[PDB]
This record gives structure tokens, sequence and C-alpha cells, in this order.
């Protein structure tokens, strides 16, 4: 009952500081206009011990699979080839992704009816929030 309140199908319904935050993490101008106009469904299930998170949109789709606190190799949507590991902090899932001696950091909480997603690269913090679809 590992991440009950996040599993289900969630929709991007505000964004906030989000070019500023793929600027900091060196997306280039194409692919942050693309990737910013996005309305990604993210989909999250638990099967075991497994949890897969999916993001769709018109942008890319995108699938992990990870157990807690277990490094994994993942391929971002930016085409970011990062060195992943997510754990459960306070009922706060927390994604850490490692590339070219960098880190970004992905929080994701429920707060009240919905899935707030907080995206921070050295002092510029994005926040975005999605709803149940
Ligand atoms: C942590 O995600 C990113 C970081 C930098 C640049 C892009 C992304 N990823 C996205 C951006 C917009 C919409 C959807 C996604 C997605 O992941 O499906």
């Amino acid at each position: 009952h590992m991440c009950d309140a996040f599993v289900g199908t969630w929709k991007l319904v505000s964004s906030e500081n989000f070019d500023d935050y793929m600027k900091e993490v060196g997306v280039g101008f194409a692919t942050r206009k693309v990737a910013g106009m996005a309305k990604p469904n993210m989909i999250i299930s638990v099967n075991g011990d497994v949890i897969t998170i999916k993001s769709e949109s018109t942008f890319k789709n995108t699938e992990i699979s990870f157990i807690l606190g277990q490094e994994f190799d993942e391929v971002t949507a930016d085409d970011r080839k990062v060195k992943s590991t997510i754990t459960l902090d306070g009922g706060v899932l927390v994604h850490v992704q490692k590339w070219d001696g960098k880190s970004t950091t992905i929080k994701r909480k429920r707060e009240d009816d919905k899935l707030v997603v907080e995206c921070v690269m050295k002092g510029v913090t994005s926040t975005r929030v999605y709803e149940r679809a």
C-alpha cells in the first residue's frame, strides 16, 4: 500500500517556471518550446515492489519502472542519459537524476486532490500541478 495515494492517471493542469528549470538543466531552445507546450498524462501504478511511472504527451511517451532506493538508468524525455534513484521520504516520492557531474531532483507529493511535482536544478524550482484524469 506503498504509494497508494499516487496510483492512477493524472493530467497536467498548471505549470510555473518550467522553461527556466529546463534552461538550468541545459535543454536547448527547440526542445524547450515543444516540451513546454505539452500537457502530459502521468500514469502511476504499483505491482509488488515495482513502481511504474508513464508520462505521455504529444512531445514524448516515456516509461520508468523501479524499486525504491535501487538505482536505474533512465533516458529522459529531453534525451539525457541519467542515473536515477527514487525513494519515499516522509510520504514524498523523491527522484534524483545524475549525469555529467550534474544533479536534479523531482519531487512528487499528494496535496488535497492534486499531485504536485517540484523540479529543482540548483536555485531554480518549477512547480507543475496534476489533477486526476
Ligand atoms: C523531468 O522532466 C524533464 C526535464 C527537462 C525537460 C523535459 C522534461 N520532461 C518533460 C517535459 C515536459 C513535458 C513532459 C515531460 C516528460 O517527462 O514527459
